């Protein structure tokens, strides 16, 4: 009954579906998201252009004014929505996972299922509705994705905390991103974590064993449980969860303390009435709620009766003004465990001063309070040292918070060339994967023609190696956080140059050869200079073009010059470790895990490259035709014409005179036997054979295997190649 | 519950708990995101009709005929001839059609995708499709899989001595599983797969006429009926009642039903040589080594004499590769006894019969006559028996009926005659094709259209609201699944549509009289040029939209494509058109849903049949409200003080937080919008209205059109969507 509606609809997709009958079969759903035809702004809409015409300062002015314009349907605590807005922006950005680069604020997904209805996002439906009039006013020129974060940034600045600045540039998305692995649990917090801890309830011991790549301790939470691990009010154990979760989001100890102490300078939690008073979350609510949820039946359900987390904590004596009150209270008070009005565990300074203000009554005051997760920061040796230092040196907290808040909001925005607006911070941060300005003057078409000829006749280079190296560099790109790609020539730097998937000894020979081409060009062409990044892409591109010519198809394969070379200083080894592939179908590398098959990993990667199923399919078949495996093997290379861009991979894959059988125990290797001669003809992988198994992929394989479609195959391959090579070209 | 759940929980490529898992009752927009041009490997600009016109059609047929007797060692041909197998392939491809909702049929070639590639009734048709693949490989883009599967069946019949009426190509391939079809709610396949569709009744005779609408098969995973009898009970009389119900649900009468069954079962045989335990997973569940095939049989080589498909082992005639009257002769002239097949299934044998039915792999070995329970059905029902007895003595009458029924079977979802391609399209026009006449008079030109638009708008009893409402009422009868309905034919003026309560018959009559006056004034006064009522209905709506835009401050060209013709009542069958009558219409705020199909679910289903994207659906509803185009001219959803002007007021007012929305009725269908400051009721809304302010993805679109400054865009988008919908059935126009 989990995942099933009590009433079974017979329209609009109702009825038992293919995925119900065969739930283990590979699904191509993730390659069919975010289609231009589905975007109401149109496929031609240029968000960057719209945003650059935006009256940015006027937007900020209107946001600042909104903060203290209380709306009767959701009255502002202390007459100021600032804290709520900061929470909205920190939950939008706060879903990010550094390992797989998914989550974060970059797609504005908080406004769709499932994030719109996660327990941790309770009442952020109200926050989003409060800023809608600003979205309405400025139209297409500011996205929801940008606006949700800009609102939080402006809120901080209008509560006495100057930030480093801000960068716009997040284009809106138009459907729920159902590609994200948030976990496999079938419940939300307070449950929602049996799978991610492999059924362990040992809260200390399990803390650093959180299922990869997850970055939250329960399904439906941003990071950790505010009442402690599994609701156990043990601050020391909470600190271990915090380090794990924030670390999985790419934040270290300093950053983590700065973000929590920074954030909890502002506003308050809400736990005025028990949860039974609260209606369905937005995705479960009736039409009358018009996109809102968690209707509270006590009074008007708002103001003094607000119920969000079930906790009732006010961290500072000035919740609308930046201060050092969080650390001062945390460290100076004696804490006692108490129940909130809703029944949740929190901490109170029961013999402290009664001077914490009430959000709706200026004559009423409270004692100091904290969450278990706040007390964590003084119940761990490293956090305690940081907290103690910043108690005495609040300027060090302020510096660290400004930097960590900027990172939080912009960690998935991608290269600096994507950042829009008049207050982009000038400092270049390591997590931006920075790139230098170009060297010398840009190569032109005459230079490109000369370079192509040289590259295709240089020691150590050939069509196979050139195509393979270019693709290896390209497929580090992932659209979720806009990291990776060919710009920077980061395949030539650590850690990429020593990834097993890049066949390091072969790679070094290829890069030395391209560096020789570079050295010959640079200094002998006046002030014209070519980057290694451009040479890697041009080499692959020239190889594809010649391979097409050899196959009998004369096509101009386009090349877009202008990539720059990153320095190793700009290329953090830990940050780039996250882009290392477990398997890569384009170069027939690697193997699956106990959780994911090789072909699933391929479809996942394709989705991160924004590829459609035909683009995925044509690229695999072409790479095999080119002999572009990572190790130069013949696995999947079903052709007697290696290096010629024919559809032989598909023709031979679907030849019924070949019988395919498993060879390896692990399911990863397959043999193709000529049924007439009884001799082994081919070796294949799961990435190869899926194209002859899955009914939708095989339908595409058939197109390329059909008589008369040899030129179509080349044209489609060249289009897909160009798309993949240029994914990171935000500079253009 | 393990159903619908993989034992291994993937963490890639969409693995993980999903939104629909948490909130499975929430409206899903999936069906409006299928078949997108980007997903088509041939490209969105691929014109299949142009490709097919250049096909060497005669050569394809010659090659199919050659293939029939070229036995492949991995699936040897029965009697050295794949004809029976190919006829079955084509009759299962076409045989999923349901007349009521127009879904299923062969026109999308969906047998090659899940779930149809793995339905138990399609067992071993994976082999059949693989056998014809070399033909597809040879002819490439110029013949679709959809056309090839059916043409192969047609060519097979003809080469085994049954001349068909002809054939029409024109079915463009599709590129993903169509998950918009309600095949049923059961979580099992045949031999189970039917508790829901009979509402737990197991009385097989009594329940036979009570099959859940719109379903046309007696179990999930079957084409029509169970060949062993209802719920596997070998009672021919009850089987006959299932057959009548199922074939009736597919649009076939008694004569057509007997013709199709007796006609098909002249050929080939069934396969039930070994027990089902020897059979591996269906194609969607099979390992990579099967390369798209399934049902691997572990006995011997799994094929030839060991073939196992349905579990039955029946050979109907003494010449399974040649047209004959052997089926009815055996059926009526033998006495039948209940026996078991080698796989343990119920079938019938003439145990006192001649031992002269040929073995498929030994030309010197023979068997007695056999029949299925579903064959014996044809002599255990009074009406079927009458037909069977007649055709026993007059096989020429069976031949005529089968030729007509087979053509209907293969082409029932192909749409208008103008869609049919190739050199042997039958010349006879059949009622199930919804025929249209040839045009009368020369085609009106741009100047004529401008004159007619001005005439229409200045005609008493015509206004923007009524013109737009009438045009959309006519247009939304279109459905892409079987390419029926639409504005061509002006069938809104004919029965049954002119009396549809959803069309406000009294208002419609007056509107049509006015358009007929415009027609009368034009025709005979403009030389040889004549305009149809169908063109005037669409042009009226189009002029209304143009005027409504102009009245909103926007000068926009609203395209119009002339050339529609007017159908006669004789070309417009009441039964066939009753299937297009809506129970709810979101564009015109008519009607309501039921428990199992909410008002907003019906709207999304309808949108999917119009090929609309979510933005197209959304802009059309909002514009219709702005135009005041409700079926009855009510103010429900008309959230504007500028009714008849094409503005995005619907959206702007819908999302105004000063309005609080509350249910009025008990059934959740009526809503009131109250101004929260003044406490006064301002608006009345339906579920079709309010879903756009509730669903997170639909609301995202509503917001776009509610945004300050997007007035022009709204008008531009409405006009594009209007044009699309008005022209859906214009297969007569090139491109
Ligand atoms: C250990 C990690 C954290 C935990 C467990 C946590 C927990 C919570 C909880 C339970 C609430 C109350 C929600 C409600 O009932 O209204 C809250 C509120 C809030 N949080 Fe955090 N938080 C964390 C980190 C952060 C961070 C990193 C920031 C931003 C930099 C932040 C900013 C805020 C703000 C401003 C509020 C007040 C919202 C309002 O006034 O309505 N928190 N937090
Ligand atoms: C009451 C409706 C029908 C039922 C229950 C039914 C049942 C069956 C079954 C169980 C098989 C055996 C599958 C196997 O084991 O290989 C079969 C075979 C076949 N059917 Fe039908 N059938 C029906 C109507 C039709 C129609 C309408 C046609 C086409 C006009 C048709 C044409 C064929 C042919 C040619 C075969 C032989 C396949 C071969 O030789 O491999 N049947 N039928």
């Amino acid at each position: 009954t989990f995942g099933r509606c009590a009433v079974k609809s017979n329209q609009a997709g109702g009825g038992t579906r293919s995925h119900d009958w065969w739930p283990c079969q590979l699904r191509l759903d993730v390659l069919r998201q975010f289609q231009p035809s589905q975007n109401p702004l149109g496929g031609d809409f240029d968000y960057a252009e719209a945003f650059q015409s935006l009256d940015y300062e006027a937007v900020k002015k209107d946001i600042a004014a909104l903060m203290t314009e209380s709306q009767d349907w959701w009255p502002a605590d202390f007459g100021n929505y600032g804290g709520l807005f900061v929470r909205m922006a920190w939950h939008s950005a706060g879903t990010y996972r550094a390992m797989d680069g998914r989550g974060g604020g970059g797609m504005g997904q908080q406004r769709f299922a499932p994030l719109n209805s996660w327990p941790d996002n309770q009442n952020l439906d109200k926050a989003r509705r409060l800023i809608w009039p600003i979205k309405q006013k400025y139209g297409n020129k500011i996205s929801w994705a940008d606006l949700m974060l800009l609102t939080g940034n402006v809120a901080l600045e209008n509560m006495g905390f100057k930030t480093l600045g801000f960068g716009g540039g997040r284009a809106d998305t138009w459907q729920s991103d159902e590609a994200v692995y948030w976990g496999a649990e079938t419940t939300f917090v307070p449950q929602g974590n049996d799978v991610r801890y492999n059924n362990s309830v040992d809260i200390n011991a399990r803390a650093d064993k959180l299922e990869k790549p997850l970055a939250a301790t329960h399904m439906g939470l941003i990071y950790v449980n505010p009442e402690g691990p599994n609701g156990t009010p043990d601050p020391a154990a909470s600190a271990k969860d915090i380090r794990e979760a924030f670390g999985r989001m790419g934040m270290n100890d300093t950053e983590t303390v700065a973000l929590i102490a920074g954030g909890h300078a502002f506003g308050k939690t809400h736990g005025a009435v028990k949860g039974s008073n609260i209606g369905p979350a937005p995705e479960a609510a009736d039409l009358g709620m018009q996109g809102l949820g968690w209707h509270n039946s006590v009074g008007d359900g708002n103001g003094p009766n607000q119920m969000t987390s079930g906790l009732e904590v006010i961290w500072t004596k000035t919740p609308t003004k930046w201060s050092n009150g969080y650390l001062e209270s945390l460290i100076n008070n004696n804490w006692t465990l108490v129940e909130s009005p809703a029944g949740a565990h929190q901490w109170e300074a029961v013999n402290g001063t009664v001077d914490y203000p009430d959000p709706f009554d200026k004559t009423k005051f409270r004692k100091a309070t904290m969450l278990t997760s706040d007390l964590a920061l003084i119940n761990d040796p490293e956090y305690l040292k940081i907290s103690q230092r910043w108690l005495e040196h609040p300027e060090e907290l302020a510096d660290a918070f400004a930097k960590a808040w900027f990172k939080l909001l912009h960690r998935d925005l991608g290269p600096t060339t994507r950042y829009l607006g008049p207050e982009v911070p000038k400092e270049s941060f390591i997590w931006q994967d920075p790139l230098p300005a170009r060297e010398g003057d840009l190569i032109d078409d005459a230079d490109v023609d000369k370079l192509k000829a040289a590259i295709l006749s240089t020691d150590g280079l050939d069509v196979s190696k050139l195509a393979s190296t270019a693709m290896a560099c390209a497929t580090t790109y992932r659209n979720s956080d806009k990291r990776g790609g060919c710009n920077g020539a980061r395949i030539a730097l650590e850690p990429q140059r020593n990834w097993v998937s890049n066949n390091p000894t072969q790679l070094s020979a290829v890069l030395d050869a391209l560096k020789k081409v570079q050295s010959d060009f640079n200094g002998s062409n006046g002030n014209k200079k070519v980057s290694l990044a451009d040479l890697i892409v041009l080499g692959g591109t020239a190889a594809v073009e010649k391979a097409a010519k050899d196959a009998g198809v004369d096509i101009k394969v386009p090349f877009s010059a202008g990539r720059v070379d990153a320095t190793q200083e700009q290329t953090d080894v830990t940050q780039f470790s996250y882009l290392e592939p477990q398997a890569d179908g384009f170069r027939n590398y690697g193997r699956g895990t106990a959780r994911a098959r090789t072909e699933e990993i391929m479809v996942d990667k394709a989705s991160q490259l924004t590829l459609t199923p035909p683009e995925l399919t044509v690229l695999v078949g072409g790479m095999r035709a080119l002999g572009a495996n990572y190790d130069g093997s013949d696995v999947g290379v079903f052709t007697a014409n290696k290096g010629k861009l024919t559809p032989d991979f598909f023709v031979n894959l679907v030849d019924m005179n070949i019988a395919w059988t498993a060879s390896g125990a692990d399911g990863e290797s397959w043999v193709g036997t000529d049924r007439k001669s009884r001799s082994e003809k081919y070796k294949g992988s799961r990435a190869d054979l899926v194209f002859g198994s899955h009914a939708e992929l095989r339908a595409i394989a058939e197109v390329y295997a059909e008589n008369g479609n040899q030129e179509k195959f080349v044209k489609d391959f060249v289009a897909a190649w160009t798309k993949v090579m240029n994914l990171d070209r935000f500079d253009l």
